[PDB]
């Protein structure tokens, strides 16, 4: 057996953004899009739609990127809804982007995070997408089995 969800958690609103230059907007869109739908057909109740589309940033603003677009997603909602989910595409290697991003979602957002590598956004395989969904019911609220 390989795990699987127990209880599914829920993603109504969340958004992308991507560091990588090797990715442009329409495959960032595709990549979320396929791992929406994994992490629905494995149990979530997951919005097949972002809030705003990705944006695409450079490492060195990822301050003022992550805040910005924090603001303008949230500031979308129905009052009193928030973000459930930033999906960040980042570079192999990204020396000290994968810490920054966390220290501002942890600290300074409250946001909920998963970061996925570029070699993973260009192969796009269900076993992956799979992984990465049993990440992000976890991190949502939602149980996964063990083995
Ligand atoms: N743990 C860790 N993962 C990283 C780092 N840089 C990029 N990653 C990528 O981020 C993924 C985990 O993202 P998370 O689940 O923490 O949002 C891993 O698959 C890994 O490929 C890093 O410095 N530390």
């Amino acid at each position: 057996s390989n795990k699987k969800m127990i209880n599914g958690g829920t993603v109504n609103n969340w958004i992308c953004i991507n560091f990588s230059r090797q990715v442009q907007d329409n495959l960032a869109r595709t990549f979320c899009q396929e791992l929406a739908q994994m992490c629905y057909v494995s149990g979530m109740a997951f919005n097949p739609e972002p809030v705003l589309p990705p944006v695409s940033a450079r490492p060195e603003q990822v301050e003022k990127v992550l805040k910005t677009r924090y603001h303008d997603a949230t500031s979308k909602l129905s009052q009193g809804k928030e973000i459930d989910l930033l999906i960040v595409i980042l570079p192999d290697n990204n020396g000290s982007l994968y810490g920054d991003l966390k220290r501002i979602c942890e600290t300074e957002l409250g946001i909920v995070s998963q970061c996925c590598l570029t070699k993973h956004v260009f192969k796009m395989s269900k076993q992956y997408m799979a992984n990465v969904a049993l990440k992000i019911n976890v991190k949502v609220g939602g149980r996964n089995t063990v083995l």
